[PDB]
């Protein structure tokens, strides 16, 4: 059985590596799919396939054909991720939901995420950036070196369940919060424990545990976290996302009290360890350039003089941030792929495409292909300036995604890590100490991880 | 869940290669299993540890050891083969049944394996081997050319297919009976299609196959044997087969009788055991006789003593071929075509110092132990003498093991060494053997369910006068 499918590409003439029996070429991946990725691409060229298990994937570097799957035919062809399997009530989280469904709530959950909304939702948000300088001050001020994803990782959780649950909280100083240890039980899921390495080896086991109401997500968690936040839903009837999305209950039917968890949860998901990579990631480049994060200070310095606290039109005139956030996503494009599963066949850009392959875009080689960019490892902010806008392909640098199924929290995460990135700066420099793994080295993981954890020294200013 | 298990050999200290997830090592077994085994006993030592799938096993060379497994502990804690998986009636065939149920039909089935059974069945069995004369006749007059399994293999079905649904058969001068197509059909099963071969990958799948009744048997070719068969049972109301044999059975004892379902399950399973087994050691032997001249000739002047002028065999005539024991026995080490001995380990023990888990398949590498330096001067060379009576004591029946040992031991032994011998005295009473352009010399053997060869034996007969 654990060979039906691996003669597809060989029988279509696109490059491969040879897929074992059932693994297909799973085993390469654990090396890290950038790596793996990049591999391919240097030696099979524009197109290649790869094999998870049973499941085809068609990688795709064209950049014209990258648009003509993430936009054009979006809605037709190629709208929906691949499944993980088994899940329940969260079939209605927008980053699950498939076809009509999906896009049904992608339309009622776009009210909430307008600039608009986003701007009225800041200064709720800041508070959580006076809690991160507390804590990056109390492990900064005994002179040890400091490891990012504690602070950073907190500052990520906090905001993004804070927002998402209705609920103020605070993970290192208050740990002992329900919700604390709840979201942090929640984040255990990982889209690579054993349960979902082996759905991938045989997919035809789905149908029986959804028959069995078995879900690969934290039941119990998931239980709590729901009748919690229902008290809370019914109290506050006597500008966070839950307050958004109640509002929008009243042409799609609006959402459903179920609908609108399946949201709350994902958000956490999507939300967490991304933005906590991220901001670790960012700190690293400005520690290991030191007049890129000296800029950086001057110009927070300009918009926000003597430690002011940082507003949606602040953070806003930070161009030069931007570019700096910019260029380490460039860098460090944490979900490494973009992927959509193929409805049905079709020939687009000169290359048939059969039904039920995977399509992947690999973020990671286009971000780091020297056919692009030059000297493409280099931490180069100005190749996000004003004036190189021109030269940069909106489907070559793909950190949030493109189309109708990108990142729908980009402006949050954007604004986001600025408002934490600014607290942060205002305060303290960073500067490589003994422990910093420099060059830095990554590790196999759903996103892009680090080997060892980003460890750099936090300096006071004044 | 792909290396659930994989951990256990390294947990207990017992070294082996790295398994991989789902596969374990299977992806190292199709070099072949004789192979492989000799491999892994080179470089890990007396004791090594592999995984089929999920399944360990834990291959042993220790006699001792060997004996507590086969023999001490058969009973209570090595008592069953590994399943392959969903069977249906097939569940009754002695080689498959477990536990109570295989000690039950074992016990039925011994009154029909006597050595006094056998000799009442060699008149009926002699037959077959004109018929293989015949067959051997027309082939090699022309000087060409003999492919050893082409009539061998003939041989080898009439005769299993004969003795154990009753009906007379000749499967190349009479071709189209219908029972030969059948048969034919029905081995085309084997041990090593892909569907047995993904069970071992997800065994759990099992129970519900058969929950659908699904069988991993040609349950199309063994509903019409089975009809077949019922119409001979009520001629024969109104004989001395294994069929009659087990009909006359039916008529208690320590057990209650045979239904006539596990009969029919215990026929279609002596000719699974039987066929390609008796073909492949034939096929070996004449091999060994072409490329040793001297043995033949010697093999010949035996036969000539005792059958002078070529006289029919006899079972107590073949009884006193001595020194063709000899070869046969001798071939059977070079070529032990079952490889291995496996028994699930019923429960957790300790056997001769060496703790073994519930669940492990034990795994004897006859192959390795028949070729071991360590029990046989120059193993690789045929030396039918090391199988004469002055020689008894140097052969350990726990290192040299091509009918397996013990209880669950290969029940048709007897009858095989028989009926090979019935079929190699009237062979070498018509023809000699010599190599040819096409033998391929040496032996080259490929991967498969029982040792094969990698070209098919072809060699040159030449008539005696
Ligand atoms: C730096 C932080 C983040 C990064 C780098 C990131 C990256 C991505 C990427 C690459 C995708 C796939 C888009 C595609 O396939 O085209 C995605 C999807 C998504 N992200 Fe983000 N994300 C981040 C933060 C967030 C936040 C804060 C939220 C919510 C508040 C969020 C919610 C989502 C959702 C719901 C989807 C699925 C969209 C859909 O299927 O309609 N993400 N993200
Ligand atoms: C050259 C011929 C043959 C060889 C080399 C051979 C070899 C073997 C071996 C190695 C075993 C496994 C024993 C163990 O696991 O300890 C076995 C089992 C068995 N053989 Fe044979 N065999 C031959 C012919 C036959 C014939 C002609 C029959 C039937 C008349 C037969 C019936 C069986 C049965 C029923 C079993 C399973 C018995 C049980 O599990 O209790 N075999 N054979």
């Amino acid at each position: 059985y654990g060979t039906r499918t691996h003669g597809l590409f060989k029988k279509l003439g696109i490059p491969g590596p040879t897929p074992l029996p059932f693994l297909g070429n799973a085993l390469s991946f654990r090396k890290g799919y950038w790596t793996f990725d990049m591999e391919c691409y240097k030696k099979y060229g524009k197109v290649w396939g790869i094999y998870d298990g049973q499941q085809p994937m068609l990688a795709i570097t064209d950049p014209d054909m990258i648009k003509t799957v993430l936009v054009k035919e979006c809605y037709s062809v190629f709208t929906n991720r691949r499944p993980f399997g088994p899940v329940g009530f969260m079939k209605n989280a927008i980053s699950i939901a498939e076809d009509e469904e999906w896009k049904r709530i992608r339309s009622l959950l776009s009210p909430t995420f307008t600039s608009g909304k986003l701007k009225e939702m800041v200064p709720i948000i800041a508070q959580y950036g006076d809690v991160l300088v507390r804590n990056l001050r109390r492990e900064a001020e005994t002179g040890k070196p400091v490891t990012l994803k504690h602070v950073f990782g907190a500052y990520s959780m906090d905001v993004i369940t804070s927002t998402s649950f209705g609920v103020s909280i605070d993970s290192l100083n208050n740990p002992q919060d329900p919700f604390v240890e709840n979201t942090k039980k929640l984040l255990r899921f990982n889209p690579l424990d054993p349960f979902v390495l082996s759905i991938k080896v045989f997919p035809f086991l789905t149908p029986i545990l959804e028959a069995l109401n078995i879900t690969v997500f934290p039941r119990e968690v998931i239980s709590f976290l729901t009748k919690s936040v229902k008290q809370i839903k019914e109290g506050r009837l006597k500008v966070d996302f839950l307050q958004l999305m109640i509002d929008s209950q009243n042409t799609h039917k609006a959402l459903s009290d179920l609908e609108l968890m399946a949201q709350s949860i994902i958000f956490i998901f999507a939300g967490y360890e991304t933005t906590s990579s991220v901001l670790s990631f960012i700190i690293y480049e400005l520690a290991t350039h030191p007049d890129v994060q000296q800029k950086v200070q001057k110009e927070i310095d300009t918009v926000l003089p003597n430690k002011a606290p940082p507003t949606y039109d602040t953070v806003l005139q930070l161009e030069y941030l931007d570019m700096v956030v910019n260029e380490t996503l460039r860098l460090f494009p944490v979900a490494m792929r973009l992927e959509r599963v193929c409805k049905k066949d079709v020939e687009i850009n000169g290359m048939f495409i059969p039904k039920g392959v995977v399509v992947m875009i690999p973020s990671y080689v286009l971000h780091h292909d020297p056919k692009y960019w030059t000297e493409p490892e280099k931490f180069l902010p100005e190749r996000f300036s004003a004036a190189n806008a021109d030269n940069i392909d909106p489907y070559i640098y793909t950190p949030f995604g493109s189309g109708p199924r990108n990142c729908i929290g980009m402006r949050f995460a954007l604004v986001n890590m600025k408002l934490a990135l600014v607290r942060v700066l205002q305060n303290f420099s960073f500067k490589p100490c003994k422990e910093t793994q420099i060059p830095l080295k990554l590790r196999f993981g759903g996103l892009l991880l680090t080997e060892k954890p980003i460890v750099l020294k936090a300096e006071s200013r004044d």
